[PDB]
């Protein structure tokens, strides 16, 4: 599940870096997928509120809208470098790579949705054990 995300995330980063460095002239900072997963998890709720709920059948134009609301300065590889958003990069792509980028972003937000649900199972199992420990004191 982290496995299919790391494929997507690395695609998303390769595409983003190419455009970001070309357009700004600045050098990307180092990738930390884990740091960026946290950022993505904060972001999913805010995209669902700002635009619409994220379902596996969410339409292209809805994703493309969400790309306006995702700031590269928040992520490891672009930390505080410039004001670029994901749409800023979509807009520099040719019409073929636009479809790939929409697919990659959509599929990445889906894997992040499944990562959120798994994480709140891990915390449920942890509460279930913590409740046992304190129900002796
Ligand atoms: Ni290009």
């Amino acid at each position: 599940s982290m496995d299919k995300l790391r494929v997507l995330y690395d695609e998303f980063v390769t595409i983003s870096k190419d455009n970001l460095e070309r357009e700004t002239g600045l050098s990307a900072s180092d990738v930390d997928m884990d740091f960026d997963l946290n950022i993505f998890m904060t972001l999913v709720p805010v995209l669902e509120k700002k635009v619409c709920v994220i379902t596996p059948t969410i339409e292209d134009d809805k994703i493309v809208t969400m790309m306006k609301y995702c700031s590269y300065q928040s992520f490891s590889f672009w930390f505080l470098k410039s004001g670029a958003v994901v749409k800023s990069v979509y807009n520099k792509l040719d019409d073929v790579e636009k479809e790939k980028f929409v697919a990659t972003f959509r599929d990445m937000l889906l894997n992040v949705q499944t990562l959120i649900s798994l994480n709140s199972m891990y915390t449920r199992l942890r509460q279930d054990t913590e409740d046992i420990v304190s129900d002796s004191k």
